Parts: structure tokens; C-alpha cells; sequence
């Protein structure tokens, strides 16, 4: 191809620098809004004091998280090393390659180390970019609320700039760190590109492993705090739970999504390299083709930068009616730009033809067909988000049909909205099915991997809009609580409901991008374990498959009780707060926020530990006791039945949110029809909302790690399961 | 070569069937000796008359469609199985043995159709007669509460045992009769004999699509027609229309479903074994081993039934039902040991995907046994998760002291965790079955679960009767002593019929798979690769179908309950005398509008189940349909268990508070408390999941297979019409 081995390695890390640079420019412009148009004073001081308490509890949350993360990340690094060393008997003797039997590779010990290096790198990059994101989110929240004094547009812009910092840091870092890791490892591995990219494969697992904390644990917290909206018998800052939630608004949708998307990005990029490593590109050693996934991802930053400027600088917002589109336009602009962008990348850095591995054979693949495989992914993303919009927006028919149920009952609001989520799934599945059936065809599993990266090429703006959402729930709450001009409070609540419609898409975007990555890994694991058939007939698989299909249902049952309990742990903790501290319950003194967070945040991560086991140990148990053939069936069942629950769950929970937020909004005859702000309908809608609060933000999103992480886990430990397979079959 | 000879089998079978029949007649007869101060006895009669006007309005408004469909689909089955051989009359070499000659393929097509019609006609009959004992014996329970608990409960449980035996014998007898009228043609073509007999299974499962989806939507469209504005009061026609509903759903629906589950597992045994030792050689009493296992079931359950009629407080009642189960499980292990001894050779071969595989008859006996003891374990694992008695429902009651949001969250939690142990129970059954026999094992082990279907159905059919007994008391304004007696049965009925809901879904996954394997055995596929996208897109979209099919049964029953509140305004506002006091509401009409509404709401989910084989099987291959049939199984079984158990809890949590019979139940439980209101918002969310969206779900799994088994030659012959074009 046209772009040379230099060209890739001088391009990649420019575009990641440009990314990080962009981000720090945007941060600098949000710093320009110091905490003339001040009107009046003392509400500014009141904002400040709420914004502080946000960080008190935010920076609390993180340190209580890390208290387990270091413990976990070492414990596992050991564990990953032992299990990867033991295939070779920790031999220092160069093994003949597990692909081209003839030529000689490095020892699977020296990958046991190099896997355990990248595992730290990844788990640190997920960590850091989420820290930086938590840090900007807590910065911008009041500096938006404030800029709402000046007007809707001027606020939005200095809120979506903030959200952009998160996307571009997260994406750029994940690209940069990976890019470095490849070049530092390529030093030791030399020409053994197969062996090299089996060790990069840990980076995928590292970010995903972390994602388990950020999205399952932090999820269990965020909605513990939200569902910690409990009397008998006192929404005031004087309730620390209230401000524990506004912290959560940031956690479950910045760290939460960010970790999952970083996960979904990284572990897709590894499954794309491990097929191409044992394909044409990696066999011949054609850097700018191995690293095509990165060339794709690196243009993606460049593209998304440009498309971000349409909503930041060229066009600018006037009316609130224009706001929810401006977000959605971004999505189309990028999708559209990226198709042109990745049309060039395909042209300029792939050879016209090559072979792509699958199950022994080298498949022939013309390089336009790889363009179709990212494109199909690119555009299924755009589709699957919009199908979602429809099912989870008060704009469209079906959310309003739910709102009309809460007239008749609270039992009806919930019934109609269970049914809504259930019916949501159809288009996202068929959409996936098509993106598979295109992709499996053109390239093989490398196509499916490419296609998952396809969904995630746009991942800066994709994140930015997801990141914009919780900034505006804080901006909202910082106005409510600081008690501001009803003019301002309307301008925030505008950004709020727009972000609400937007962050349902966000969950959608992810639950498909998962299934695509959790499939990419799955076959890239089969391609490690050297399986070539998986008979649903042969009972070794089927029993594993039916049990695999059950695991999300079980896993869910944990994440459900987890949040339900820990919210009751929050209630008991506020009861304490009032009944120990003096001047709260009176009103002289405030509560201790930091402690509300900590005491609740542990009780979450504790509650996370069993779900986390079921994710992490299912492969180790199944893979040891029964073969890789049986773990194969498990990983398939977890996939098929799991993605269903994930969609239906977080769509029902978005639907009910916006049904309640619709009644509240009163922006139609019908909304007003149901919607006195505390009406009989509003009760049955808001009963519905809190049931959704978990489904939306804890149970459904957690699900897309159970699929993802089980796969990278197995991919990594495929050697170990191959070398010590059915121990329960060895004895019998 | 089998001890009990081919005469001895054929003479034994329909004795048992008729012996069950004769026991059911005897049991209906004894429930007639209960003849129906004053003005309360006529109150009860006034209700019992009105129950029958509603139920018999429903059934007749359903059969408006059942005939219309059965004939239309009969057209369709013949035309499709015909076109396989070009509607040819000239006999064709046997697919099971290339040497010998089989009958012409439209001989199967005609004969499939005959058996399809029989099976529908038996499902229809067994449900019709089942109603006509529930409707009859509901008040005769309430009245007999005037003679205590154990004298009411007996004359209730009998009424359900009648239907359980009537159903059991009828299905066995009609299959048996069909086999001999069919052998009459096929002769030595035992493969092509039992190829037609499987229509019976498709017949029985289609009438479950009417019974427990249409009748499903109705049963809990009425129950959730419990709605203000404005106002148990019989001047509201929905109040009674539900007492018909409590009957229809768990009599006609559980009848039809477990008749279906039975038929299609027995058919799936027959097909497999027709191309194995037994049916290659032509050894009847070894082929018909399924039917011998069944027929002893009747006899074992007849004995056990008498433990809860002749041979033995309100605290005593729930055990009465849980013994009825354990008894006939312990009996039937001996019962089937006998059947396996006296009707099986030392050793044999079973067809799995080409190879005639070594199987020794004791290994076959372990297959019914491992199936038998799954079906015992699985429903006890239910009980634990759906009973006010045990811990996890008592947790859900403590939820409603906090939120009504919390009641539902911790219920959605409940059912989700519910699944784990039943899934291992089903999986452990699978691994042991496939080992010992192969596909025959699974199919036998599914019959192992349904070997106790006589008494199994009795406890499922006692349930709703004793809801009507609790409500016939309430509406007839009876003695408070009497109300605390009938409502005692009601509550143990709520436990028991929740167990039977897990029993059925247990059975289902097993039989769905017995069929799946048999569909692969007919289609001649040696593999089903999860790698090949032909199957993967199948598999993922199979997992999607139940979520779709739920969304429909859900919003069906949702708006259908709101159509029932619409119709109750019309009766109050058009009839002279109602709203005042003069004239009671027309019950026949309040069922009519609601029933059509339900069966019209049914028709699109009833379509999703029915076309999907056809569209997949035609457009794409039997490869793809193999994919789709494995996804819908593994996924839909989870959603099936999650629903009915999530619902079964919230009901029993409400019914715990209402009961108030322990200090903790008093703790939450003023009979309209802050808690009780949250607990009941639970129940009315659980009503569709209880008796509509979860129990229909198992017919999506079941019927998609039998339909696919029957049309598998047509799908091979004119298969991937899209793969073929490119
Ligand atoms: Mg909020
Ligand atoms: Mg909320
Ligand atoms: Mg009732
Ligand atoms: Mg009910």
C-alpha cells in the first residue's frame, strides 16, 4: 500500500497528540469562564459551594474505588502471569510458532510477562482518562450553570466543549498508549508478530477488567445514590444523598461509559490485530496494515475534531428547540465524514489484495471489502442509536404511549414500558445480524473486528455527547439547589432533557458495539484455541451454551439486588448523618458528603464482587474443568441471550425516565394533560422512573461487560485452557 | 426381545386410558353427591350460573376461530408435505434404509393432516370438558366449606383430578388409536408411520397457541380489569369475568400446554426410535415404551390420588399438594423400573445423526428417572422462590414497606436469580440423557417429567377452582368461618399453581429440544456450526424472538385490560338497572368483546410463532432454522422462568401481607396499608408475567420445533430459496 512503514508510525502518534492538544485547548476555553454578566452575586457563591461538594464526593468516590483497584490489578497480574507461564512450563526455550509450525517464536513465558505488562498499561489508561474526565466534569458543571445566565447557546457550548475534552483525551490516550506498547513490545518480539500481538491482547483485558469497576461498581453506586431519594420523613443539599447522586450523574456516565467504550475500543483493536497477525499482513510483516485499525482510529480523531467544530464554532445555538438536534447532527456529520475518511485510509494504506486467516485457511479479501466491513459497522452505529432514540424519547410516539399509561395506573406505566424495551430489541438485533453477515463474508473474523472498530471510529464525539449529558444534570441541579433565576433554570432544564434523550442513544451505541466486540474476541479466541467447528449438537457445547445463556440472567439478578440494597444502605447512612451530626436536622451545619459517598461507594464495590466473580471465574472454571470447546458454547450463549436483556433493560429504563421527564416538561397539550408537576399521573410515571434508574444505569450497561470481559479473558487464557483443558474429562 | 409381547402391550395400553377415564367418571360422580341460611345457597348458584354463561361464551367465541384456523392450516400442511415428492403416488425407497421401499410422500401428507386434526380435537375436547368440571365444581367447593376444610378441599381436588385424568387418558387413547389406524396403511414402513403421527404433536401445540396465548391475554386482561374510575362486586361484570378467567388460563391453558408438551414429546420419541433398533426390526413393545410409560403413569397417579382422597386444619393443606407430587415421583420410579424391565430388550441401538448407537435398557431407565427427578427438583426450586412460606418472597414483602419501586426492583431481582438452579437441572438432565440414549433419551426424559401428568395437572387444576371458591364465598357474602376456609385453599392454591408453572417450563425446554434433535434427525444434518454465519445470524435472531414475542403478549394484555375497562363503562352507561340496583350486568357480552379483543391481540404473536419456521425454512436453509431453533430455546427458557417467578413472588408477597398470619406479616399488613398498596401494584404487574407472557413463552419454544419437524422434508426439498437464487 501507498503509505509506508514510516508514514504509519509518524501519522498515528501525531493524530493522538492533535487529539490531546485539542482537548487541552477546549479545557483552556472552559477555564476562561471564571466561576461581564454576573447577575446576581451570592447565587455565584451558592453555585461554588454546590460545585465544591460535587468534588468532595467525586474525589471521595475515586479513592474508595482505587483502594480495590490496586489490590485487584496486582492480584490479577500475578494470576495472569502464572497461568500464561505454565503453558511453557516457564521455559526460557524458544517455542516453534503456534501458527507456522516451521519457524521459531519466543517463549510463551516471555509473553506471560509481556501480557502482564500490557494488562497494567491498559488498566492504567482506563483509570487515568476516567480520572481526567471526572476532573473536567466536576469543573464544567457550575461553569455551565453560570454560563446559562448569558444564554442557552453560550451555556451549551461551554458544556459540550467540556464533554469533548473527555472524548478526545480518552480516545487519544487509548490510541497513544497502545501505539507505544506495540513499538516497545515489537523490540523484544522482532519478527514474531503473532507472539507480539498475543501480548498486546492483555491491554484489551486490562481496560475491560477496569471497566468492571467503573461501570458495574460505579454503576451500583450511582443509582444507589439516586434511588437514595428516600423519606420518611425529613431534594436539599442538606440531604447529602442528593449531592451524592449529582456526583453519580458524573460517575455512571463519564467513568462508566468511558471505561466501557475504552474497553470496547481497545479490546476490539486487539481482536483486530490477533487475526491480522496470523494473516497476510502479520505473516509478511506489513506494518501499515497490521496497524490499519489504528490508522482508522487515528483519522477518526482528526475527523471528529472537524465535526466537533460545527457545534462549537461555525454554527452556534439560539433557541432551545435547536439544542437536541445539534447533538444528533454531530453524529450524522461524523458518520458521514468518517465514511469519506475511512474510504481514504482503506485506499492509501491497504494492499489491493491480501489473505485473512480463519480456521486454517487463508481467505482472499480485496481491500474495498474491508472498507465495507468498517462502513457496515460505522453505519449500524448510526442506525442503532436512532432506532433507540425512537424507543427512548418523549419526542416520539412510544414514550408518550407510556406517559398515557400512568394516567390509568402505576402498574400500567411499568407494564407498557417493559413491553416497549422488549420490542425495542428487534431493529438492533437485525442491524447486528446484517453487520455480521456482511463482515464474516468479506474478511473473516478480521472483518467482524474491523466492523466493531467501525462502530467505534467516531468514539470522540460519540463520547462527547454521552459526556455532555451528566454535565447538564449537574448544571441543572446546581441551578435548582443554588436556587436561581427561573429564566436560568429553564435554560438548564433544556440542556438536561436534551442530554436525557441523548444518553439513551449513548447506552444503545454501546450495547451493539459490545455484541460486535464480544463476537470479535469470541472468534479471535476460537482462532487462538484452534477450534474449527462448534456443534450446537455435541452436548459438550450445548450444555455450555444453555448455561452460557443463563449467565446474564443470573449476573443481572445480582446487579439488580446490588443497587436496590445499596440505596437502602444510603438511606440508613443519611438517617445516621442527621442523627449524629449536630445542626443537620436543624439547619445550622451541613452534612458530611465525602463520607456519604465512601460509606455507600464501598457498599457498592463490595456488592459488585460476586457479579465480578461470575464474569471473571466462569471462564477459569469452565476452561479448566471442561475444554475450550465448552467455554466456546458458554461465550456464545452469554452473547446471544445477554445482548437481548441488555437492550430491553436499558431501553425500558430510558423510556420511563423520559415519560416522567415529558410529564414534567409540559411542552404539549398531552404533556400538560397528564402533567401538573405533582399529579396522579406523575406519581405512576415516577414510580416507573426509579425502577428504570437501575435498568438504565446499572443493570443493562453492566451486562455489556459480562459479555465483553468473558471474551478477552478467554482469548488471553486460551493457551492455558488448551494446555490444561477438560481436567474433568481427563479423569473420566 | 422384550418380555411383554406385542399383543400384551396393545391390550394393556387402552385399558389404562379407559381405567383413567373410569376413575375420572367415578370422581365426577362423587362430586355430584354434593347437591348445590337460604338466599346464600341461591347466591352461590346465581354466581355458578353466571360463571358458566361467561366461560361457555368464551369457549364458543374462541371456537369461532379454532375451526376457521384448523381447516385453513390443514390445507396448508397437506399442500406443503405433498409437494415434497411432486404429489407422487408411486412408493419411494426408504430414507431410513436404501434397500427397502417406503410409501409415497403424499401418503404422509394426508396422514399427517389426519393426526394434526385429531390432536387439535383432543386438546379442544380435554379443555372443553376441563372447563365443564371447573365451572361445575367451583361453587360445590364453596358450599362444602360449610362442612369444614378437609370436606371442601377433597371435593375441590377431586374436580381437578378429574380433568387431569380425563386429559391424560384422552391424549394417550387418541394417539394409540391413531397409531393402529395408521399402521393399517404403513405396515412395515414404521419410519413413515411415525412420520405422520408427529402431526398430532403439531395439532396439540397449535391449540395451545389458542388456549394459553389468546386465552392467556384474556385471563389477565380481565384480572387487570380491576380498575377505578369510579366506584369483589358482581354488579361489575369484569369481577365475574375474571373468575371465568382464573378458570380458563389455568384449566384450558395449562390443559392445552401440558397436553401439547406430552403429545409432542411422545411423538418425538416415536420418530427417533422408528429409525432405531425397535422400529427397524418392528418390535412394538419397545417402540411403544413411551406409551407404556404413560399408561402406568395413570395407574401410579391413580393410586397416589387416593392418598389425598381416602387414606389421610388449614396448616395441613399445602403439604396435601406437595405429598401428591413426592408420592407419585417415588411410586413412578418403581412404576417405570417395571415398565423398563418388562418392555425392553437387554440392549439395542438408537439413531443419532447416522450411527446406530449401543444402549442397554437400564440406561434408558436412567433417562426417564433423571427426567422424573428433574421435574421433582425443579418445582421445589420454584416453591422456594415463589412462596410466602420461604425466605425470598418474605424479602419482597419487606420491600413494599420502603418503595413500590422497591417491590418491583427486588422482584425483577427475584425471578432473574430464580433461573440458575432449574437451568442446571435441565442441563444435568441433558448431559445424562444424551449420554445414555442419544436423542431418544432426551425425548424419553421429557416424557419422564410428564409421566406424572395425571396428578401433576390435578394440583395445577385445583388451583383456580379454589380461587373461585374464595370468590364465590365473598360474592355470596358467606359466613366469616367459611371465608377463612375457602381463602385457606386459595392461598395454598397460589403456591401450588405457581409450582406447576415451573414444572411446565421445565418439561418445555426438554421437549423443545427433543423435537429440535428430531428435526435435525429428519433434516439429515450431521452438524450445526456456531462459526458458519448461516447458523450464527440464526442463533442471534432466535434469541431475539422471545423478547419480541413477549413485547407482544405484554402490550396485548396491557391494552386488552384497558379495553375491558372501556367495556365496563358501556354496560354501566347503556343497560337499564346498572349503576342503580335493578338489573345485573350482561356477563355474556363482557366476555365476548374481551375475548375477541384477546384473540385479535393474539393473532400477531400467534403469527410470529407460526411463520418464522416457514419464512426461515424457505428463504434460508434448515441450517439457519437449526440456528434460529437453538437461540429461541436457550434464550426463551430464561425469559420464561424469569417472568413467571418474578410474578409468582409479587402475588405471594401481596397474599402474605393480606394473610397476616405471622407477626412480620402483621408488621406490613393493615389490609389497605401503605405497604399493601405497593405489594398489590406488584401483583397487577405480575399478573401478565404470571399467566400470560411467561406461560405463552414456552409454546413459542415448543411449537416452533414441532412445526419445523413436520415441515423439515418440505424445507429440505425447497429449502434456501434465497441461497439458491445467488
Ligand atoms: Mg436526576
Ligand atoms: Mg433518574
Ligand atoms: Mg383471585
Ligand atoms: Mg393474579
Amino acid at each position: 500500500a501507498i503509505l509506508p512503514d514510516l508514514g504509519t508510525e509518524i501519522l498515528i502518534p501525531v493524530c493522538a497528540v492533535i487529539g490531546i492538544a485539542f482537548a487541552l485547548f477546549q479545557w483552556l476555553l472552559v477555564s476562561k469562564v471564571k466561576l461581564e454578566g454576573i447577575n446576581d452575586h451570592n447565587v455565584v457563591v451558592k453555585c461554588a459551594e454546590i460545585q465544591n461538594a460535587i468534588s468532595e464526593g467525586a474525589t471521595s468516590f475515586l479513592f474508595t474505588e482505587y483502594k480495590y483497584v490496586g489490590i485487584f490489578m496486582v492480584a490479577f497480574a500475578i494470576l495472569i502471569f502464572l497461568f500464561l507461564g505454565s503453558v511453557e512450563g516457564f521455559s526460557t526455550s524458544p517455542q516453534a510458532c503456534s501458527y507456522d509450525k516451521t519457524k521459531t517464536c519466543k517463549p510463551a513465558l516471555a509473553t506471560a510477562i509481556f501480557s502482564t505488562v500490557s494488562f497494567l498499561l491498559g488498566g492504567v489508561t482506563s483509570l487515568v482518562s476516567g480520572f481526567l474526565g471526572m476532573k473536567i466534569a466536576t469543573y464544567a458543571n457550575a461553569r455551565t450553570t453560570l454560563e446559562a445566565r448569558k444564554g442557552v447557546g453560550k451555556a451549551f457550548i461551554t458544556a459540550f466543549r467540556s464533554g469533548a475534552v473527555m472524548g478526545f483525551l480518552l480516545a487519544a490516550n487509548g490510541l497513544l498508549v497502545l501505539y507505544i506498547a506495540i513499538n516497545l513490545f515489537k523490540i523484544y518480539y522482532g519478527d514474531d508478530w503473532g507472539g507480539l500481538f498475543e501480548a498486546i491482547t492483555g491491554y484489551g483485558l486490562g481496560g475491560s477488567s477496569m471497566a468492571l469497576f467503573g461501570r458495574v461498581g460505579g454503576g451500583i453506586y450511582t443509582k444507589a445514590a439516586d434511588v437514595g431519594a428516600d423519606l420518611v420523613g425529613k431534594d436539599d443539599p442538606r440531604n447529602p444523598a442528593v449531592i451524592a447522586d449529582n456526583v453519580g450523574d458524573n460517575v455512571g456516565d463519564i467513568a462508566g461509559m468511558g471505561s466501557d467504550l475504552f474497553g470496547s475500543y481497545a479490546e476490539s483493536s486487539c481482536a483486530a490485530l490477533v487475526v491480522a497477525s496470523i494473516s497476510s499482513f502479520g505473516l509478511n510483516h506489513e506494518l501499515t496494515a497490521m496497524l490499519y485499525p489504528l490508522i482508522v482510529s487515528s483519522v477518526g480523531i482528526l475527523v471528529c475534531l472537524l465535526t466537533t467544530l460545527f457545534a462549537t464554532d461555525f454554527f452556534e445555538i439560539k433557541a432551545v428547540k435547536e439544542i437536541e438536534p445539534a447533538l444528533k447532527k454531530q453524529l450524522v456529520i461524523s458518520t458521514v465524514l468518517m465514511t469519506i475518511g475511512v474510504a481514504v485510509v482503506s485506499f492509501v494504506a491497504l494492499p489491493t489484495s491480501f489473505t485473512i486467516f480463519n480456521f486454517g485457511v487463508q481467505k482472499d479479501v480485496k481491500s474495498w471489502q474491508l472498507f465495507l466491513c468498517v462502513a457496515v459497522g460505522l453505519w449500524a452505529g448510526l442506525i442503532i442509536g436512532f432506532v433507540t432514540e425512537y424507543y427512548t424519547s418523549n419526542a416520539y410516539s412510544p414514550v408518550q404511549d407510556v406517559a398515557d399509561s400512568c394516567r390509568t395506573g402505576a402498574a400500567t406505566n411499568v407494564i407498557f414500558g417493559l413491553a416497549l424495551g422488549y420490542k425495542s430489541v428487534i431493529i438492533p438485533i437485525f442491524a447486528i445480524a446484517i453487520s455480521i453477515f456482511v463482515s464474516f463474508t468479506f474478511a473473516a473474523m478480521y472483518g467482524i473486528a474491523v466492523a466493531a472498530l467501525g462502530m467505534l471510529s467516531t468514539i470522540a464525539t460519540g463520547l462527547a455527547i454521552d459526556a455532555y449529558g451528566p454535565i447538564s444534570d449537574n448544571a441543572g441541579g446546581i441551578a435548582e439547589m443554588a436556587g436561581m433565576s427561573h429564566r436560568i433554570r429553564e435554560r438548564t432544564d433544556a440542556l438536561d432533557a436534551a442530554g436525557n434523550t441523548t444518553a439513551a442513544i449513548g447506552k444503545g451505541f454501546a450495547i451493539g458495539s459490545a455484541a460486535l466486540v464480544s463476537l470479535a474476541l469470541f472468534g479471535a479466541f476460537v482462532s487462538r484455541a484452534s477450534i474449527t467447528t462448534v456443534d450446537v449438537l455435541t452436548p459438550k457445547v450445548f450444555i455450555g451454551l444453555i448455561v452460557g445463556a443463563m449467565l446474564p440472567y443470573w449476573f443481572s439478578a445480582m446487579t439488580m439486588k446490588s443497587v436496590g440494597s445499596a440505596a437502602l444502605k444510603m438511606v440508613e447512612e443519611v438517617r445516621r448523618q442527621f442523627n449524629t451530626i449536630p445542626g443537620l436536622m436543624e439547619g445550622t451545619a451541613k452534612p458530611d458528603y465525602a463520607t456519604c459517598v465512601k460509606i455507600s461507594t464501598d457498599a457498592s464495590i463490595k456488592e459488585m464482587i460476586p457479579p465480578g466473580a461470575l464474569v471473571m471465574l466462569t471462564p477459569l472454571v469452565v476452561g479448566i474443568l471442561f475444554g475450550v470447546e465448552t467455554l466456546s458454547g458458554v461465550l456464545a450463549g452469554s452473547l446471544v441471550s445477554g445482548v437481548q436483556i441488555a437492550i430491553s433493560a436499558s431501553n425500558t429504563g430510558g423510556a420511563w425516565d423520559n415519560a416522567k421527564k415529558y410529564i414534567e416538561a409540559g411542552a404539549s397539550e398531552h404533556a400538560r394533560s397528564l402533567g401538573p408537576k405533582g399529579s396522579d399521573c406523575h406519581k405512576a410515571a415516577v414510580i416507573g422512573d426509579t425502577i428504570g434508574d437501575p435498568l438504565k444505569d446499572t443493570s443493562g450497561p453492566s451486562l455489556n461487560i459480562l459479555i465483553k470481559l468473558m471474551a478477552v479473558e478467554s482469548l488471553v487464557f486460551a493457551p492455558f485452557f488448551a494446555t490444561h483443558g477438560g481436567l474433568l474429562f481427563k479423569i473420566f
